[PDB]
């Protein structure tokens, strides 16, 4: 690990079904490590602004470091350039991508061990044409998946109760979640909530802004139904600030918004702390952001509510892997093998990146 | 990683100068890993409960499981024994120092990678003979160490002021922090405190109890010097409470309280997120339980006010290690070798055990 890393490769893809920020390093040695950045514009930041976080940025702070110095590394990261966590997760991402290579270890063997060998995966159910999604849930049901995410609040407030209701009517197998992706007002917040608690999900996540910690405590108080923090956390500072104004019962924890995959982890355990549940997140990720949410995962037995990397297999046309991202089951498989367990394929970058 | 443990030996040793529990843990492919349990009677529990807890209570979890299953093993261990901190973080230590070898990586690689090389060294003044000190600190003068903790209200008030004095007038290049084990009653705790404070030492350790959180409270806002909470934060759920009641300035970490090296990391990480700062303590222990602290505090940016690791050095008529606990012109050396850095001795297990 004393080995230097002496390149970095990048990539702006465009995937047909969704835009990410693909990282390459390279030490000494010639191991390589991937890592992936899934930017979304409205919420954690730009595609572009991550590219150059890392292009002009972060460049010059790992070039002719030592692939162990990671820790030193990540922390002058995160203060070398303001917000870009996708970018400061890529770039984890590959650190512990390569530094797996190198000692010919998986990454959740650096992340301090395993506690699962998979892990429950949700997939989301988003879509403006209703009909394509019971179709969707037709193979989701017939492929082993358990578990779903209505997600609610880009229409009127029917629109969520009439999904609801067909699901539970039509595909009882499901345990079924909510995520309003922060889209009620102020003013529409309550009614629409109490409402669809009514449903018992297992539980709704971020109904309002992320700036609304004192509406989001509110929103806590009126019902029994599990209130996840998305947006209003990003990594363990804000964690520390919702804990102590309760504005939820858990939260989704994304290596995108922690700006990586220890900093994850410790979301998680403080969450943990305060008697606060976790759910393992995702942005509009492809497979290589998967894994390395897969492996933090897989090393952090504070994140029981399972996982949300279902896009590589559900929503993208084709995934930026050689090999698939594995899901049995409806189940996501712990990888073992060196590093993240995957190699993006050259090929597939190299087509479909608009920018390099 | 995948491979099994197979066994575990444990030795109750007395060590002229200290008593402490040793453990090494057997893989199927005959790599060995190291940890050490140093229980303070008074405070974190006695030789004979860790001794217990490992051989009776632990061994079950661990026989038979795979190494890279360490998280799940420490999860568990947490739960199947009742205190104990020292024998859980030994079991980490075994579990990561064995893991490092298997893997041929120190294990500091194993906590994230490394932020320093180096950990300035502290050295703690504690003789009721306090001519016997003076000779120490001619000694440790000499030997580069700039930092010394004052062991304070073991005796009258007159002889903490007596030293701090001298100390000021003789040994003006160490930098000096004091530390009163909870030492102090309730009915003299303002009047002693605010007196030491007065030679602006770094910080003043532990004034009172542990479970005095609300005097701990009052007497942080008495003078600017900052207060260390040491018994009364052991692990993650100990800072969220003591951050939260601002019973301190800032924390002494140490893996025999936290029981493992990654709740050391987290508790550290917690008090960062709190604006508080950390320091790396110690319990009366020898050079393999040193190694474990001083790998955590590499891969622990947080922690920035030096280590105490100096009983191998300064306290220990002999240590058990093959190879001396590596300390240079007063700084501690991070070791790069595979595993703790260092191996127990057999035959020194063996002399000095008074029970196996
Ligand atoms: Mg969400
Ligand atoms: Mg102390
Ligand atoms: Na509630
Ligand atoms: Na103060």
């Amino acid at each position: 690990l004393e080995q230097k890393i002496i390149a970095m490769d990048l990539w702006h893809l465009a995937l047909p079904v969704c835009e990410i920020v693909v990282l390459r390093l390279v030490a000494e040695g010639g191991a390589e490590g991937f890592g992936e950045a899934s930017p979304w514009a409205v919420f954690t930041g730009t595609p572009e602004a991550s590219y150059a976080a890392l292009d002009r940025y972060l460049r010059p702070l790992v070039i002719g470091r030592r692939v162990g110095d990671r820790v030193a590394i990540m922390d002058e990261a995160a203060r070398a350039v303001a917000h870009c966590t996708e970018a400061k997760a890529a770039l984890d991402s590959a650190l512990l991508d390569l530094a797996g290579r190198i000692s010919n270890l998986p990454v959740w063997a650096l992340l301090g061990g395993k506690c699962r060998d998979t892990i429950p995966l949700s997939c989301s159910i988003a879509n403006p044409d209703f009909d394509a999604d019971i179709a969707l849930m037709e193979r989701l049901r017939a492929d082993g998946v358990g578990l779903i995410k209505l997600k609610t609040g880009f229409r009127d407030h029917a629109f969520d109760i009439m999904r609801l209701e067909l699901i539970a009517r039509d595909f009882p197998e499901f345990r079924v979640r909510v995520d309003y992706n922060q889209g009620l007002e102020i003013d529409e917040a309550v009614p629409r909530v109490l409402d669809v608690a009514q449903f018992q999900p297992d539980f709704i996540e971020q109904p309002v802004r992320a700036h609304h910690f004192e509406l989001m405590a509110r929103l806590r108080g009126l019902t029994d139904v599990p209130l996840l923090a998305d947006e209003s956390v990003y990594g363990p500072e804000d964690m520390v600030r919702a804990a102590h104004e309760g504005i939820c019962d858990g939260v989704s924890i994304k290596i995108m918004k922690s700006g990586g995959l220890t900093r994850a982890q410790t979301v998680a355990r403080i969450a943990a702390a305060h008697g606060l549940m976790a759910y393992g997140g995702d942005m509009f990720e492809a497979g290589l952001a998967h894994l390395a949410g897969t492996h933090m995962i897989a090393a952090t037995p504070e994140i029981t509510l399972g996982c949300e990397f279902y896009q590589a297999s559900y929503f993208l046309n084709e995934d930026i892997l050689e090999t698939p991202f594995r899901v049995e089951a409806g189940q996501v498989i712990v990888p073992d093998g060196p590093g993240l367990g995957a190699r993006a394929d050259p090929e597939k970058l190299e087509h479909y990146a608009v920018r390099r």
